[PDB]
């Protein structure tokens, strides 16, 4: 029993609007490929609130992306289930991995043909410049859980892993999917940007690991404890200075962004297109509060 603390992040609350609608379209989808056979899993599913996740990740996004952001998930869901029921599970990623570079697969699988047809309908069509970035993401994501099953830990090395596991660059890179266009290049990968991206994503997996510790080991405040030895809410405590840190460099990183965009010689409609993706990642470290909040 520890004192959670009461996280402040100061932008404004933003909630897509088209939940119901593609939330339906999501299930429907579950189930036609069949991604939830057991009840279990069904009711696990609703119970941790996949479908209201993805409207806090995506606010902005227009109904059909919001769709597809949440069949991603869902997946996403169920690649880590089926990853649970396990040393031999190597293989499974590594079949997973190819399906990503159109490797045809031998076996039946039926996980792995899912992600291999969800992943041609994202990608086929898009620019080759953001299918590397989403792609690049999305196979660090499933790269944790070998690694993470290899280790079965220091604190440094684990966030620089927590960055990926968490899965919040995939998943913002699906956020480009609703801009009136993709990033460039020089803006998707430059400095503020980057900045950007590792501190959003480790202040959300921060965050989640104090919520998660009751729960409960790969986790900042676990870390932390068999290291030190030191009371759990002291372990608690440096993870809310580690997240306070995050936060700074997300404030910093948004200041340098607008800059760096002026700086660079961009069609006005890039430029608005950076500002707005990068307000929505800041959107969702508020909005990160309020879906802990709902699944209790």
């Amino acid at each position: 029993e520890f004192e959670i603390p009461d996280f402040y992040v100061p932008f404004p609350l933003e909630c897509n609007p088209h939940l119901e609608e593609a939330s339906r379209a999501m299930w429907e989808w579950i189930d036609a490929n069949g991604l939830a056979p057991t009840e279990r899993a069904r009711d696990r599913m609703r119970r941790t609130g996949a479908d209201l996740s993805g409207a806090y990740v995506w606010p902005r996004a227009d109904l059909d992306t919001l769709t597809i952001g949440l069949k991603w998930i869902a997946l996403t869901f169920r690649i880590d289930d089926q990853i649970d029921e396990d040393p031999a599970r190597m293989t499974a990623i590594d079949e997973l991995r190819g399906t990503l570079h159109g490797l045809p697969v031998s076996g039946r699988s039926p996980t792995a043909r899912a992600l291999g047809a969800l992943w041609q309908e994202t990608a086929l069509g898009r620019p080759a410049t953001w299918c590397d970035a989403f792609i690049g993401h999305f196979e660090a994501f499933l790269q944790t859980y070998t690694t993470e099953a290899g280790l079965n830990l220091r604190l440094d090395d684990y966030l620089d892993r927590r960055m990926y596991s968490v899965g919040m660059p995939w998943l913002w890179d699906l956020d480009e999917l609703r801009l009136p266009i993709f990033l460039p290049g020089s803006v998707r990968t430059c400095g503020p940007m980057n900045k950007l991206r590792r501190a959003g994503a480790l202040h959300i997996a921060l965050v989640n690991d104090v919520f998660s510790v009751e729960r409960e080991q790969h986790n900042a405040v676990t870390i932390i404890r068999e290291a030190q030895g030191c009371s759990l809410q002291e372990a608690v405590d440096q993870v809310a200075v580690l997240v306070e840190a995050q936060l700074h460099t997300v404030l910093q990183a948004r200041q340098e962004l607008l800059e760096e965009l002026d700086r660079q010689a961009l069609p006005s409609r890039a430029r608005e297109a950076a500002v707005d993706y990068a307000a929505n990642v800041a959107a969702n470290l508020s909005g990160q509060l309020v879906w802990h909040s709902s699944v209790e």
